[PDB]
């Protein structure tokens, strides 16, 4: 796949970051560079942005919030910013996903297909809202009118992860422009070209100076300063369980509002009765899709001992089969893991697994010669309390386990810390809803797997998460509620 | 003394934990005191880490299995309603009980607190049938809907302000959507809390679904917010303790509520009925002898009027009828403690010493009980501690202003917004405050004012999420979004 | 043996029954008086005061009233609640007597009254007293410079007709929901049954209730029921029964621009595809029709069966039809007791006969039963053809007609042409098949793998002919209010 | 000073017009056609083919299609989303045109054509495209057995019948609701002004509606609006016109049980309180009955003063009509048009008469303007009671009455003695006077120190004689569905 002029003409130059509206370099003139991780060159040189910066960014957001355009426009007009922001993106298409696949590492296809048509679809949704945050009038006495406001936050600060970049920029900023608020957002150290060049989108489509500013950087300096930040209003999260308690932790000085969306270890459970071609799919993309980085990965895949035999045989031929390549090659299934740090956890979440007494059906060690590449992994002869079975890998890598009642494999998915999404598999109308109301998980699909959609909400229970990003629920995180009484004698 | 509540103070108090009353596994006690008196009013056993691990199994297992978990709405709607029933019938033995041990004014206790959590049951009772999830129109290939399921095991903590009242907020919300509860009441208070206990057992609620576990802070208090089975955690008290619960609850990735201080401006602006203005000001504070979280301490008032406010609520602070809650005649109680007696005490020197003038009051009143005199400070600066901190005490300060931008701006610099009372009788004037505040609840015209469908909470440093109301829900809510392929 | 009568149920059908108007009880003006029956004896029931238009009249001064002032004009949505709450609890009290006026004035099984239409009444208060304090308007944020904000105001003075076969459960589907709002009410029993309602009245004013807000007027259609509906003073109407009398109701609120909620008959379809629980939707398929002697609205009159079970599925309804027991509501073994009247036994019977010369054959039942009282047989029509009388039209008796089909496509589509669609049953042990039958029927309820469910906080109601709008559940209302749209200049 | 036509306008004049029929841009089957006029000059504007009742079947059939099968069925509410907003898109590039069309067609200023109606019918449109992904049923916890949710599912085919006032923003009141909830339409512009919608129909192909999701169908009440209200396979009817013509289609739809929505007259009042802010009351009482030449359902025709202003505002009110600059809706001098037909005028000029034979002084206008074309002066009457016809009809025309008031109870009295209730104006610089006044008036929207604000987020809609139901907001998608109650056992 050759690349785009547009790409080739953003990428021969240092990438610098948005701040107030327009593009510029760090302060302090730092950079930090981006690879691709099929090839481990280096594909970008990134202007770093210090705790400096991000007070810059900080001061733009509080100044757009407060006075300007941002302020003083309609709902309808806001709305329709939004909106020319997802025509933008879908116009630079192309651009977009060359960019994801090259930074990120997955191939081009998928994120033309499902990153960027999702991220479009997410804004094209929440400007719809902003005309529909209502609040409520309520009846109590003739003596007084009782209303309530949704008045946005202010300044939130957001960092996202690495594993879909673009698309993970849009479940923050959607929500949250939509309420009015303003944003200082922060993306991985490892992908943050596609929010970057979304940038000359934002400015495009007419967004004032301040309402939204990107800052790359390491979270040492660039994450702390957003998380520590006086004049941030509230902060919301996606990435590592142990970052969103740290995160959390920092966040109680100031009592500030949190928004989390952590790891999963969840389950994709086949019962006797299920259309077992349909599930064995489910349950093969439902660990491979993206390369397993995916919090909502069904890491855990249940089968009944009916089953077992032939779903292990069936998911270890298709793990033998993925072709690995580079995301810009056209016949990649599965490109690399993010960095040279990832393949290290996850290779040696491997060997963890094998030294613990588990086998290795399929995959299980590095591939080919260049590049962070992990063969897709099966694990059999499976134990509970296992590591490989309880903590989140974040690779391409399987743990398939037999049952044989219905209140174990439900007793034995709920058994986690982590509670991020689950699979069930039944052609029973009844059993699929029973199943699905005892799962201690925030999305569930029955007969399905891997599923989101702006309008549908999603975050975990327990330690998987606080709160809920897509749907209606997300602009509640965005908000403050204010109770007016007006007395009337 | 009412015959049931001369029975109940007559023995050691019992904690209740499934379904039971029971002594402390270790047997400690601790003594709860009469604020007018200075007396002890009641030794009660005193909950232990042992023992909130033993109320936390009782509730999850009430939440898992059995009757809690296997009623219908409407039937936990009906046990939410006898309980109200059953708090209303009780209602002199637990006003007598808050005037007793929170030190408050029988009458009001009577018709506010009890009133109140009457109503807060009735309300939250009609919500169990209510509580309703969203049918997604998506796609033709999938049903797309979501249920709003109770988080579990909750965590409550409240405060000695409204003791009752506040068990209620908690309780209330929590209880509607099917969870399950262990609730630690102020050890200053625990009484009312305690004896109310017999009304949740009379109603029918079944075992370990409610477990009231009395006790100190560095005990009880930390066992709740660090323990590996609580699903979530809600607390009303200090902003200071309200980071330690936050930063604990941070390990377990748990879900916090909190109602916290305030600092609250009460704005007299230049066209406010100033009568209606003054007398509002003057309750807006002094109400619950000041310990009131949303109290308003800070009476800004446009120039023009300054020193006619300032002689009435003057006026006002010496009429206020000092006494014990017991008794008739009494307007204002004590303080709830001695420690909280010298804590607004001391703020009082503090502010003559930083040259803030006391027009009024500024000291301990008669000859034992924790009272303090209602108090008015003038000629204060913005930049004096009795300004911006929070004294939780009958100590106002005055504070006078030149124009509506410079109030706002005034108003909002502070670290609170627990809530806010704009005086004005023009329509426009009156919204544009009220949007520009930084403040949980406005109140124009008015203050105070409280109801079960309204919510409350603070923006900022006075909490997290809200209590009351619909928005409550949400905080005892865990959504679960099903998908279901039907291509 | 008889249940014996309760010592309050004799008190009060010892005396003239009288009308509830603005919070007394009072005879007709005129002093007119009808009887009401016992339709398992035929023995005169009852005399109850028989309103007329000059009656109606004062029902609705009553109601204006109450509504523009006094208490409950000035009443907190909390002290509204409270008395709402109040009256459910009174009726759980009363709970025997009740029932017994329910079998012994509409004719229904004593114990089906107690533990279902009594329950259901004091449940649908108890929902509905919840949502008082609840019914929330909006904030609408549109621009800086304005203030915008809805409020749900109650319409006012509601004329409610409610019908013969669940008398008090139907009073309390239209009372909840528009006192919940605050509206003020005048309400219409049938002519057959208005006991149970009068009796309640007492405990209308027991619980507390303000004079006129709300008001019982038994009587006649042509002369109490035509009076509210063409009342100028009424401001919003609602009706359950005929669809015939629902077209009278919204053609004459067509001169006063009066919102207009109906719920009417139905000819709802109850199908057992291929996999179903075969033992469950038998005993549903025979529960959907049997159940208040089909005077059900929502009865699964056509019950579809897919044709590898159709003859297994006919002979277990013929066998259980043939094995009820047919008797006095307030007799103790009785299961199914008569129809409510003369006019209705004629109704049916002749349904039947229309059956027989239309070329179906009766697999069971066909005739009346016992020597006395407006008893039927229970019914099973089998080689029917959808273009027969009696599968299209409703026949509100035990008589059920049973078809064969061979594809879902084909009972989708069999089922859905007509006229009606009130409700719709679905027998499928599969996720997706479940679902996309439920989908794809044009009906109001949809059940899957069940039948005949109502619950207060489930809407109900009518596509096409079986009504307008809906009742139970927050739908409901919707219904008893009129929405205010407030704009606020704030420069 | 005139406007110059816009090329794209003088190609689609040139022209026979055609109507909208299953994506295509037919003539009548008959081949019949009529013509609507410029209001300012007088001359033939535009021959358009004249719909049939042959038509409106057809119609029906392609819209019944295009609801059941093809594209607008399997599309994804994200799909549905994206066509609404394009709409919006090539409304918005077709500004000029459109604004010039209404400018001609209906009479009104182009200036404000662009400003007010295009403007608002493009954001109504992206509005109603937010709605479509976001219309949610209910889950309802009622207990463990069952899982209990309801759906939103569209109507089906409706039939829309609008007026001439405001043309094109009436047809996305009723087209933006309806298409959000997944509908399919048959809508009938009027006749004095069917120019707007059928060059909207060119952009309704562009943006990529499915052949038949809407039909655009022109001709007269009796042939082709009588034909959408009698046709058996409409399963849901709008209206938005005369109170006389609301009932006429209320009884007519009792036949078939089938929904209604009416939007109708009114004779608003415009309250100014003892302490209004004057100046902004006296522009607002003015603008609140002149703007669209009074040609508004919502208009303030009854300004009630308080008596102490009486006099200021009745002087200012007659110095701001004698003002008014008349002329043709596209020459740039112009502030008010004319009426939008001859019959229109005859209408005006004679309420006018009637209200100097009852007693009332014209303290300006009261006649005709110009030479040709369908002016009417703007009018204003005193010395005026309120049982005079004046006070009392909907005039439609540039007439106000201004009515002296002595205490504010009084006022509310006499505001709200009126079987109209479209709208209320209430002028006070008092908080709590504002909301009292707004909460006792039987409006459907109150604006308090405003007048004639509409918003696609606001609902609008009247009491009493002044509709049934609402539009705009959330409110109007419940007009266009069905609730269905899916109970799935869950043993
Ligand atoms: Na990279
Ligand atoms: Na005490
Ligand atoms: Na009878
Ligand atoms: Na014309």
């Amino acid at each position: 796949i050759e690349l785009k002029p547009k790409v080739e003409a953003f990428l021969n130059e240092e990438i610098k970051m948005f701040i107030n509206g327009e593009f510029v370099s760090a302060i302090g003139g730092k950079t930090f560079e981006t690879y691709n991780p099929a090839t481990e060159d280096v594909l970008a040189v990134v202007c770093e942005a210090q705790e400096e910066d991000i007070d810059a960014a900080v001061k733009a957001a509080r100044s757009a919030f407060e006075s300007g355009p941002w302020a003083e426009m309609t709902t309808a007009e806001r709305a329709h910013l939004i909106y020319k922001l997802a025509d933008l993106i879908e116009e630079h298409r192309e651009e977009l996903a060359q960019l994801e696949a090259l930074d990120n590492g997955k191939p081009y296809q998928v994120a033309l297909d499902d990153d960027i048509s999702a991220t479009v679809e997410n804004y094209r949704y929440y400007a719809g809202w902003t005309t529909k945050i209502i609040g409520q009038t309520i009846p109590i006495s003739k003596d007084y009118l009782n209303y309530t406001r949704h008045e946005p936050v202010g300044v939130v600060g957001q960092i996202i992860p690495w594993n879909f970049p673009l698309v993970m920029s849009s479940w923050k900023m959607g929500a949250a422009l939509a309420t009015g608020c303003t944003i200082v957002l922060k993306p991985a150290e490892q992908t943050p070209l596609s929010l970057l060049y979304a940038a000359k989108l934002f400015k495009e489509a007419g967004f004032p100076n301040g309402v939204v500013n990107f800052v790359p950087g390491f979270g040492p300096e660039a994450g702390a300063a957003i998380v520590n930040h006086h004049d941030i209003d509230k902060v919301a999260f996606t990435g590592s369980t142990v970052t969103g308690k740290y995160i959390m932790r920092q966040s109680a000085e100031m009592i500030k509002h949190v928004t989390l969306e952590l790891g999963g270890k969840s389950p994709n459970i086949i019962l006797e009765d299920a259309d077992l071609e349909e599930a064995i799919n489910g349950a093969f993309q439902g660990i491979m899709y993206n390369h397993g980085q995916n919090c909502s990965a069904g890491s855990r895949v249940f089968v009944h001992r009916k089953h077992y035999e032939t779903v292990v045989d069936a998911l270890v031929k298709m793990a033998n089969n993925v072709k690995l390549g580079a995301g810009m090659e056209k016949e990649t299934e599965m490109g690399p893991l993010v960095s040279k740090k990832q393949q290290e956890r996850v290779l040696n979440y491997i060997e963890q697994g094998k030294k613990e007494g588990a086998t290795v059906a399929a995959g299980g060690e590095r591939a080919l010669e260049k590049g962070y590449f992990v063969k897709p992994t099966v694990f059999t002869d499976v134990t509970d309390d296992m590591t490989i079975v309880k903590e989140e890998i974040f690779g391409p890598v399987v743990v398939v386990l037999p049952f044989d009642s219905t209140e174990e494999v439900i007793e034995r998915a709920n058994n986690s810390s982590y509670g991020l999404a689950a699979g069930v598999w039944t052609q029973n109308i009844k059993t699929g809803h029973q199943v699905a109301n005892k799962l201690k998980a925030g999305t569930v699909w029955i007969n399905d797997y891997n599923l989101e959609n702006a309008a549908a909400p999603f975050g975990g229970y327990k330690q998987s998460g606080i709160g809920r990003e897509l749907g209606s629920y997300a602009l509640d995180n965005y908000t403050e509620v204010k109770s007016v009484w007006v007395n009337i004698k």
